[PDB]
């Protein structure tokens, strides 16, 4: 009775919406370009014009729907993405690496992780999860009964999710994955109580023995092809009686666990990025990649050494809820022990074969062959920004997070000697079913400040008050997007349901302002975590980078994606700048106080 509290997610008045479309577009586009959609965009509000009619129609959308953006976005955003789900959508995490030192810890740690999960699970189905808030607001909670018990289906057109959660036998058991070879285990008892550590870890150190050797083929790797080809691929795959049984066990578990092998370490310069590199695609074809099942909303990887963390399926829902979770579950696994009462009669796991045939031989060996090139084409780099956090920003009555997304501008400027299009994940949950919205960071004050820092023409006092401007001025936007005042979705919706209509594609969409502000050459959110963890994800474009950070109180985590087949971006040099740039930044403002 939460969900029917919360306001419905509005629609932006259209001539409210097309002017912050403008004003956006300023420092991003030529001063020619803009003149054009300037004629354009007056035409499309025109009192009795297409925008009018259009926007009648998203205004209906909403009273027949309990969100007009609900199924559009999720359809758009990843079901129709034919692209693989590795890197190019399923968002990795490095959580703090743990102290095991053995094959018998490395369990220890499984169980404790497993236990963590249920307890958090409980909140969930006996939906007594806390109310969480966005400033002063309920915030929906929707996201959390997607998550678990759930998997995403290849379709030969569209790609479908199957949720288990809330049916008539809702799953008990989770999925484990040791040397590709997969078990099924149960962590209920017939009476309802949940198992214990114990008994998991003596179910765990079960099917830990039954998977002893490694030598099978590492079908679950063909979750990583094109989505294509996984369809096809999937489609003959489960051909078989046991096949079939296999994947749909799979795909009800409550989540999966998967115990990856070891991998010739390297320097710990480059330490971060390994780890980070093995929890977001897994390190090729002949590592850890085939220990997994990207298709499957969460995946818990513990590795070897002592590392550990995650991958999931964006459609179920953003960062935020999931890491509400991780904190929950990293905290379970360091309090205190109550009961370790002795091992209750417990059944042996069964073991999810796969009949491998010469017809899915090649499926498999073309996996491989995909995986490893989308890989050694991913370029990471991990930065942790010591120097300061929340900490600083705030003591500047600066918001820490506009402050942080105008380093970037700054950083990226001082690179390329221009703005670019800027994209920020902005969460609409203080409306029922709502995801996110675009936060536009490259602005009017963005270039302003940019421009008016590295000009030795100015004065340092003339500096500070425009670095200032823009920090509140990109508040401002995070304000007005989180409160369905943004513009991007709005926009959007007027696009499909002018398709829909059957009307001619509007020329504001044609528009050459339109191929360049959705072309994001920055690609970021961030996702705060009680937990000093990380999050991260490839870039959106070739010719880009993916930025992911968690800002704490005292330092920031940072990750920053870009592809090798694009020369004119390095991970590392936009790192190495954004660095400098948050460092300046401080310098100029711990000079010039505003007072005292
Ligand atoms: C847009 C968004 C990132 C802004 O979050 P935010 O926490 O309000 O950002 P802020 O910079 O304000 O950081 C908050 C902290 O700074 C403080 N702060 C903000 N403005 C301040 C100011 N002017 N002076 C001093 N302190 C300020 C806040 O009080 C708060 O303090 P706290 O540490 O006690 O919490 C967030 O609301 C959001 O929408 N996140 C979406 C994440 C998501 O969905 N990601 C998807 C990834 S796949």
């Amino acid at each position: 009775a939460h969900q029917d509290a919360l306001p419905r997610l509005p629609v932006p008045p259209l001539q409210q919406s097309l002017d912050y479309y403008l004003k956006a577009l300023q420092p991003i586009v030529s001063e020619e370009e803009w003149a054009h959609t300037k004629q354009l965009v007056d035409e499309f509000q025109t009192s009795g014009g297409v925008g009018e009619r259009l926007q009648k129609g998203l205004e209906r959308r909403a009273k027949k729907m309990e969100n007009w953006l609900s199924e559009w976005w999720l359809k758009t955003a990843y079901l129709q993405f034919r692209q693989p789900v590795v890197i190019y959508s399923s968002p990795g995490v490095i959580l703090p690496k743990q102290d095991f030192v053995d094959l018998q810890g490395q369990l220890r740690f499984a169980a404790k992780l497993i236990e963590g999960v249920l307890d958090f699970k409980s909140m969930i189905d006996n939906e007594t999860l806390p109310v969480e808030f966005l400033g002063g607001q309920p915030l929906c909670m929707n996201q959390y009964y997607q998550i678990l018990s759930s998997c995403r289906v290849p379709g030969p057109k569209q790609d479908s999710v199957v949720n288990f959660l809330k049916s008539k036998r809702p799953p008990t058991h989770i999925t484990v994955v040791h040397n590709y070879q997969f078990f099924e285990l149960d962590v209920y008892h017939s009476d309802g109580t949940p198992l214990t550590s114990d008994q998991i870890f003596v179910q765990l150190e079960k099917i830990w023995n039954s998977s002893l050797q490694s030598n099978k083929e590492p079908v679950g790797i063909l979750t990583s092809n094109h989505r294509n080809t996984w369809a096809k691929a999937y489609n003959n795959l489960i051909k078989d009686k046991v096949n079939r049984e296999s994947v749909n066990s799979i795909q009800k578990s409550i989540f999966t666990v998967c115990l990856d092998k070891q991998v010739p370490r390297v320097s710990d310069d480059v330490y971060r990025n390994h780890v980070a590199g093995q929890m977001l695609h897994g390190g090729g074809s002949k590592f850890n990649s085939g220990n997994r099942w990207f298709d499957k909303t969460l995946q818990f990887i513990v590795a070897e050494d002592g590392s550990c963390g995650m991958v999931y399926e964006h459609a179920a829902a953003e960062g935020p809820p999931i890491v509400a979770l991780v904190d929950h579950v990293m905290e379970y696994t360091k309090k205190p022990e109550l009961v370790r009462s002795p091992m209750v009669p417990l059944p042996m796991p069964k073991k999810l074969r796969f009949n491998i045939t010469p017809e899915i031989k090649n499926d498999i060996e073309k996996a491989k062959q995909n995986l490893s090139i989308m890989i050694q084409d991913l370029d990471i780099m991990m930065l942790t920004f010591h120097h300061f956090g929340k900490d600083f920003p705030k003591s500047e009555k600066l918001s820490p997070d506009a402050f942080i997304q105008v380093a970037l501008q700054l950083a990226y400027y001082r690179i390329y000697g221009q703005a670019c299009a800027t994209y920020e994940s902005a969460s609409l949950r203080m409306f029922h079913l709502g995801r996110t919205d675009t936060i536009r960071s490259a602005s009017i004050d963005s270039l302003a400040f940019v421009k008016g820092m590295g000009d030795s023409t100015v004065p340092e006092q003339q500096k500070v008050e425009l670095l200032r401007k823009a920090v509140q001025a990109h508040r401002a936007y995070t304000d007005r997007a989180i409160r369905g005042e943004a513009f991007d979705r709005h926009l959007l919706g007027l696009k499909l349901q002018a398709i829909e209509d059957l009307v001619s594609m509007p020329d504001i969409f044609m528009d050459t302002s339109y191929a360049i502000a959705m072309h994001f050459n920055l690609s970021t959110s961030q996702v705060p975590a009680k937990t000093d963890c990380v999050m991260f994800f490839g870039p959106v474009v070739p010719d880009g980078y993916g930025i992911c950070y968690n800002p704490m109180e005292a330092h920031i985590n940072f990750s920053v994606s870009a592809y090798n087949s694009c020369a004119e971006t390095n991970a590392a040099r936009m790192a190495h700048y954004l660095e400098k740039a948050l460092l300046d930044m401080r310098t100029l403002l711990q000079n010039h106080p505003r007072a005292k």
